[PDB]
């Protein structure tokens, strides 16, 4: 719900999308493709060269911020845990004291 | 963490203190022998039951909002990494096309 996972869910749909889009291409591609030409049988490879490329980095930014919103919510987490962990010990010996001093009412 | 992190540290911080004004009357106590008749130890014996059954419930419930924080955010990084692998996995299958279609054109 944060703000911020908001805008990386939306930043992966959106990835997606693209892929989606470069899915279809192919397909009419399939449907009749380039031509036995050397200049551009070798264009053509530079343009698949230049999607395969483009669609790699924009994968490798998405991990970047995936990365980031794991390791706040594992801070969180964590923060809170330990802090738990840091209470119920003060408990731990408060009730050690309170249940004592109930013994030396007289033993 | 946000808002919800925020109040959970300090209801903890309360709490803390609430246990630190208890242990400082317990060292008043911890000397405050006065003898005692039995009505009067009695009564002083339950008060610390109560007490300590009142420590216990805080602890609890504290407990029980630690929990619920750490739930949320387990959540939220598995929806995180969850739309990751997703994104990685729709790349996997359109570099697979990409690299084919590319490879006719190629060799």
């Amino acid at each position: 719900q944060n703000l911020d996972l908001q805008l990386y869910m939306r930043d992966c749909e959106l990835a997606e999308s693209w892929m989606s889009a470069r899915e279809a291409f192919l397909n009419a591609d399939d449907d009749a493709n380039a031509g036995g030409n050397v200049e551009a049988l070798i264009k053509k490879h530079e343009d698949f060269d230049k999607a395969i490329n483009g669609h790699e980095q924009k994968i490798a930014a998405l991990q970047t911020v995936a990365d980031q919103l794991i390791a706040q919510n594992h801070y969180a987490s964590n923060l809170v845990d330990e802090k738990r962990k840091q209470v119920l010990e003060r408990w731990r010996h408060l009730k050690e004291g309170l249940i004592e001093k109930r013994s030396r009412l007289g033993d």
